[PDB]
C-alpha cells in the first residue's frame, strides 16, 4: 500500500561510521547490539551478515538504522544494515556514478550519485533513493507506487529492486563495492 510505503520511507535514520558493536546468538536468532552516544539499538541478522562478522566485539564497521516499528520505546530495532568500514581512514575519497530517474519512461534527472563507502548496504541504497524520489518526483503520492531500482556495477552485474513493496529483509544486510557501482537507475510508473 502507497501511504503506508511514504510511512516506512520517512522513517528517521540513525547512522554513524566506525562504531563498535558486540554480535550474539540467542535463541537460534543472531544480533548486533550497539551504543552510540545514549542511543540504543539491537540489529537483527538475518542473511549472510550472520556470517559475515564473527559473534562477540566488532569494531570497525559503519551501522544505517531505522526502527522496523511505530512503538515508540527507547530502543531502535532493526534490520540488517551493518557494513565494515573503510579501510582507507586518512582520506575519504567519495566517487560518483551516473544516476537516471524515469517516470513513465521519460527521463526526469540524469546526474550523478555521490558514495563514500566502500561497503555498502542495500538497505542503505534502497532507502536513500526512494527517499530522493519520494521527496523531489512525487513517489509515493497519487500513486505512482510501481516498480524497480537497478543497480549496475562495473562487471555488469546488477541488483534489482522491486518499488511497490519494501525491500525484502533478508536483503538488508547485503552488501556491495560501492567503488564500483557505474549506474544507478531509478524508474517509477
Amino acid at each position: 500500500s502507497e501511504s503506508e510505503l511514504k510511512h516506512y520511507y520517512n522513517k528517521p535514520i540513525l547512522e554513524r561510521k566506525n562504531v563498535t558493536g558486540f554480535k550474539y546468538t540467542d535463541e537460534g536468532k543472531h544480533y548486533l547490539e550497539v551504543t552510540v552516544g545514549q542511543q540504543h539499538s539491537r540489529i537483527t541478522l538475518l542473511g549472510s551478515d550472520k556470517d559475515k562478522f564473527k559473534d562477540g566485539e566488532n569494531s570497525n564497521i559503519d551501522v544505517f538504522i531505522l526502527r522496523e516499528g511505530d512503538s515508540r520505546q527507547a530502543t531502535n530495532y532493526s534490520i540488517g544494515g551493518v557494513t565494515k568500514s573503510n579501510s582507507v581512514q586518512y582520506i575519504d575519497y567519495i566517487n560518483t556514478p551516473i544516476l537516471e530517474i524515469k517516470k513513465d519512461n521519460e527521463d526526469v534527472l540524469k546526474d550523478f550519485y555521490y558514495i563514500s563507502k566502500e561497503d555498502i548496504s542495500l538497505k542503505e541504497l534502497d532507502y536513500r533513493l526512494r527517499e530522493r524520489a519520494i521527496k523531489q518526483h512525487g513517489l509515493y503520492s497519487n500513486g505512482l507506487k510501481q516498480g524497480q531500482i537497478t543497480i549496475t556495477m562495473n562487471d555488469g552485474t546488477t541488483h534489482t529492486i522491486d518499488l511497490s513493496q519494501k525491500l525484502e529483509k533478508e536483503r538488508m544486510g547485503e552488501s556491495i563495492d560501492g567503488t564500483k557501482i557505474n549506474k544507478i537507475l531509478v524508474e517509477m510508473k
